[PDB]
């Protein structure tokens, strides 16, 4: 059986490697070809994607190499570039969701001044920023940790970060670096979902919404399920009054048409509905594209919730697959023996899973990755 185990062990460990690389270089590649995607959100996207694709290159291939052969076959050279790159990485990857946790706060809490210093530059130099103060955080003492104190204590077919000789620094250190940044983060996010807990946008995005699912609907349910809502959403998003210019009152001309285009909305929703009901479902989605029209004909009246759940599925990615790892570091520090090499393994695994899982996180809940990825898959 133990052969079998390691013929399985590869193949499915040069499986997620190679679905890292090709997820996160479609991201990377998306981003670079798709000016639509060229936004802040994005370029923090596009720094998280370049550190799993280290990951899914370096880390995994060279860790699985280590566990098959069983001791380190390449020399202490490779070890000390090998854990320097990864840690580099783990941190950089560590403060980049930093740098979204805190984006989005000061983008909930200071919406009159961070907005309009949120470009691209400001965004690249923060990465920029992340990325030195990892190397200068992390390489050296990898490095020449071993230089400093005169011996180096990684002997033959091993490879450890020698510095972490002592349990209770390898702590410390994982509290300076783990714990401490998702108690942050955790913070932060409460503070984004208590602000995103503003009715115009909820009644709008609702019906524009169940408009799409009208359009992309596969049988006869689906189709009402989202035109009594839309409507419900509709006539209350025509009860009350958008950002008029001016503050006009309710008796000009301007809230006249808001309430006149939602008269026609609504109608042509309910000759949607009737034509359901005959059995011409096909013609209600026609009816859709016509709703469709009417409300962009009558759009200029008008102008987050997608983003903020986008954050929350890439820090809760992170700190379910980094929490076993770090708490098995906690746990070694009264009993060693308490976690085998096997766990260190499984630990070692998830923190590279999060890397495979982070792109599902992201690009394929977003419409432009998506359209930006078939674009790149089909034959030119
Ligand atoms: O979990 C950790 O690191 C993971 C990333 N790499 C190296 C060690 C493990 C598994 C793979 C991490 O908490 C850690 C691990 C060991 C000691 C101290 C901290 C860490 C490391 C660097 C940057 C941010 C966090």
């Amino acid at each position: 059986y133990k052969t079998f185990e390691v013929v399985f062990i590869v193949l499915v460990a040069g499986s997620l490697s190679l679905v890292t690389i090709i997820g996160n270089i479609l991201v990377m590649v998306s981003i670079k070809v798709n000016r639509h995607l060229q936004t802040v959100n994005n370029y923090f996207l596009f720094s998280l994607a370049c550190a799993d694709l280290i990951i899914g290159v370096f880390s995994m291939n060279l860790y699985t190499l280590y566990t098959v052969i069983g001791y380190w076959p390449l020399g202490p050279v490779v070890c000390d570039l090998w854990l320097a790159l990864d840690y580099v990485v783990s941190n950089a990857r560590v403060m980049n969701l930093l740098i979204i946790s805190f984006d989005r706060y000061f983008c909930v809490t200071k919406p009159l001044t961070y907005p309009v210093k949120r470009t691209t530059k400001m965004a690249g130099m923060m990465i920029a920023a992340a990325w030195v103060l990892s190397f200068i955080l992390w390489a050296p003492a990898i490095l020449f940790w071993q230089f400093i104190v005169g011996v180096r204590t990684v002997e033959d077919g091993e490879c450890y970060i020698q510095f972490f000789s002592n349990a209770a620094v390898t702590f410390g250190t994982a509290i300076a670096a783990f714990y401490l940044p998702v108690i942050i983060m955790t913070v932060l996010y409460w503070h984004i979902s208590r602000a995103s807990k503003a009715d115009l946008e909820d009644n709008w995005e609702t019906l524009n919404d169940n408009l799409k699912v009208i359009e992309k609907a596969d049988n006869a349910a689906q189709v009402k399920d989202a035109l009594t809502k839309m409507r419900a959403a509709a006539l209350d998003a025509q009860k009350a009054t958008p950002p008029k210019l001016e503050d006009k009152s309710p008796d000009s001309p301007e809230m006249k048409d808001f309430r006149h285009g939602f008269d026609i909305l609504v109608g042509q929703i309910d000759d949607a509905l009737k034509l359901a009901n005959e059995g011409k479902v096909k013609e209600a989605q026609a009816a859709a594209e016509q709703l469709k029209t009417t409300r962009n004909a009558y759009i200029q009246k008008y102008l987050e919730k997608k983003v903020t759940r986008t954050i929350l599925a890439i820090l809760l990615a992170f700190i379910i697959t980094w929490a076993p790892y770090n708490v098995m570091v906690l746990i070694n520090t009264f009993c060693a023996p308490c976690i085998p090499n096997t766990v260190w393994t499984i630990g070692y695994w998830l923190c590279y899973i999060n890397s495979t899982i982070n792109p599902a996180c992201y690009a394929l809940c977003n419409a432009t990755f998506k359209k930006t990825f078939k674009h790149l898959l089909m034959c030119h």
